[PDB]
């Protein structure tokens, strides 16, 4: 089953591609692998600095006649300095001008956090504190709503929004498009259970990032957990006769999530497709689901400081 239906009438692939520390370099071939073995989303974010990239792969294999763009389900993200109201259409014409589209499947405010506008991703304080910014993150669902309504964006969601937060759009006075996807860390060490069942009792579909636990990610320390390297989830691989990473793929897939697993490797980028012929059972599903422990490869201390700070609470 290759595509979830979502709140706005749309059908999502289930599986799609990762791009974050996707170097500008390689993710232009990564893509085009991708598209060419099958797959159909690609996840991307202004703040990647990788969308121009993207959407020359994205362009060559529309221009070949690989694919057609109502079968791509492309994904970026607002970054947190575009939450005022005024600069949120600019942000997403960015986007769509960089990864060559005229439209996004899917637009998502990628933190509940504001920070201060300027030409800086990352503005500190003279300490180091992440600088916020005075928009409302309602303020901020306004401006993605008339996205939709510009024809703009097809759906429009959330990312790292915990409960409360995701609760506080779900309330909004005057809401007109409630958020398609919830776009969230999930994996076997931060299973989620509470927000993505809270999530899906709404009808908000979650997306499950750093699945294989972000290896590359630029802040590894020795002393962390490794999903990909887990002798527990070694065994269940062996004994389904894939890989670590299959089972790490399929596992979301199972809880009725969209998985991104990111990588710039051909080999790995097929390897990470071949998930759709094999089921882990119910038994596999509830012990992966017991490795829980509340792991964030996305932890974010310097900004525990920020209102609006998604992580304080579980979920
Ligand atoms: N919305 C948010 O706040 C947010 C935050 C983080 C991530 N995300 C999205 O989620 C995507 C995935 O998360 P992630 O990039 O953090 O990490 P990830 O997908 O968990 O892991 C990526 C890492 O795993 C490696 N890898 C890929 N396939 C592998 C395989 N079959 N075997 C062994 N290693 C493999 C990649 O290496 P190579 O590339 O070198 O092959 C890379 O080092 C992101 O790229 C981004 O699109 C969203
Ligand atoms: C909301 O705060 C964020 C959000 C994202 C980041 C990232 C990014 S771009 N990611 C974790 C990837 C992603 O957000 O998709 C990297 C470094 C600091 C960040 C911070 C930080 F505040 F720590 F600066």
């Amino acid at each position: 089953a290759s595509r979830i239906l979502l709140n706005n009438g749309a059908k999502m692939p289930i599986l799609g591609l990762g791009t974050w520390k996707s170097p500008p370099g390689q993710v232009t071939e990564a893509v085009k692998v991708a598209i060419d073995v099958g797959y159909r989303h690609i996840d991307c974010a202004h703040v990647y600095q990788n969308e121009n990239e993207v959407g020359v792969a994205i362009q060559e294999k529309l221009r070949e006649q690989v694919v057609k763009r109502e079968e791509l389900f492309i994904v970026s993200k607002l970054w947190c300095t575009y939450h005022e109201k005024g600069l949120v259409k600019g942000a997403c014409q960015k986007t769509l001008s960089d990864l060559k589209l005229d439209y996004l499947d899917l637009y998502l405010i990628h933190w509940p956090t504001g920070f201060k506008p300027g030409k800086e991703f990352f503005p500190l304080d003279e300490s180091g504190n992440v600088v916020p910014s005075d928009t409302n993150i309602l303020d901020t669902w306004a401006a993605m709503e008339e996205l939709v309504d510009e024809g703009l964006v097809k759906a429009i969601g959330i990312s790292n929004f915990n409960h409360l937060q995701v609760e506080m759009i779900l309330n909004k006075p005057g809401l007109k498009y409630k958020p398609a996807v919830n776009q969230i860390e999930c994996h076997p060490y931060l299973t989620q259970e509470k927000l993505i069942q809270y999530c899906q009792s709404k009808g908000i579909v979650v997306t499950a990032y750093s699945p294989l636990g972000s290896p590359d990610r630029p802040w590894a320390k020795p002393e962390d957990p490794s999903l990909l390297e887990d002798p527990r989830i070694k065994a269940i691989a062996a004994k389904h006769n894939k890989t670590t990473a299959q089972v790490l793929i399929r596992f979301p897939m199972q809880r009725n999530l969209v998985v991104i697993p990111k990588s710039v490797t051909p080999e790995r980028i097929a390897e990470n497709f071949k998930v759709f012929d094999f089921e882990l059972s119910s038994q596999d599903m509830t012990t992966l689901l017991s490795y829980n422990r509340n792991w964030r490869v996305c932890a974010l201390m310097s900004c525990t400081s920020h209102k609006d700070y998604p992580f304080h609470e579980e979920f």
